[PDB]
């Protein structure tokens, strides 16, 4: 149920190469990294499809390191305690980013309503969950 | 134990004048604008005393109308349900401003990290609180 803008860049698993979701939307069956939860380990995971879900407000997230995500209200992080929507995100939380044990939990510094844009998601049976311009972000549903 | 940039404006209820609380830093016993939580009626209130805390990381908090002020993480403001320190608050959340029923319950649409400043608070015996560049902001202790 979330959804962030198409600028995002998704990490490609099996080359290290970044392209926009936007730019993934006629693509699937690409790995993509993601968090698994239980082992708090990333590993490869497949994704089924990209796809956009219309126009939305969005906002922007930025952490302490700089990495920065532009997404809607609802989509989810993860923090050490659990997925929380941007909207329900403070100051005090720190939120999954890859490092590469597998994670560093780093502090939010910024998030701001910006605007309404196209924006997009993408399916990852399983761990639910991929990397976007270098933070852990939560997949469709 | 919050504080706020000396750049924020208190309003003056004896006049209707703003003036930076770095500007009142040697003054005391004039009237400023605080909420008397049991009614939620604003009234007018003295201020005993204006004072430096030193220089703090401050963040700009921003509504929806187009309030901002610049504050210490902890600086508390006044939520819906209670008052909520700068580092707690998230987009959800909306907190009070002077209106002129006396109050408007506006969104939190920024909150952002932005640099280190000379910091400052003032105490209201009584109902503790004040308000600076238009927002209800509590005051010392």
């Amino acid at each position: 149920s979330g959804a962030i803008s198409g600028d995002s860049l998704i990490s490609l698993a099996s080359t290290g190469k970044r392209v926009s979701i936007k730019d993934l939307l006629d693509e699937k069956d690409f790995e993509i990294w993601a968090i698994n939860e239980q082992t708090m380990k990333l590993e490869s995971a497949k994704v089924s499809r990209v796809f956009m879900t219309g126009k939305k407000l969005v906002y922007i997230l930025k952490t302490r390191l700089g990495r920065t995500i532009k997404a809607t209200a609802n989509h989810r992080f993860l923090t050490i305690d659990g997925w929380k929507r941007l909207d329900e995100l403070s100051l005090k939380e720190h939120i999954a980013l890859p490092r590469k044990s597998d994670i560093s939990w780093d502090s939010i510094v910024s998030i701001t309503e910006t605007g309404v844009e196209e924006v997009f998601d993408l399916t990852v049976p399983g761990p639910h969950n991929f990397v976007a311009n270098d933070i852990i972000v939560h997949a469709s549903i």
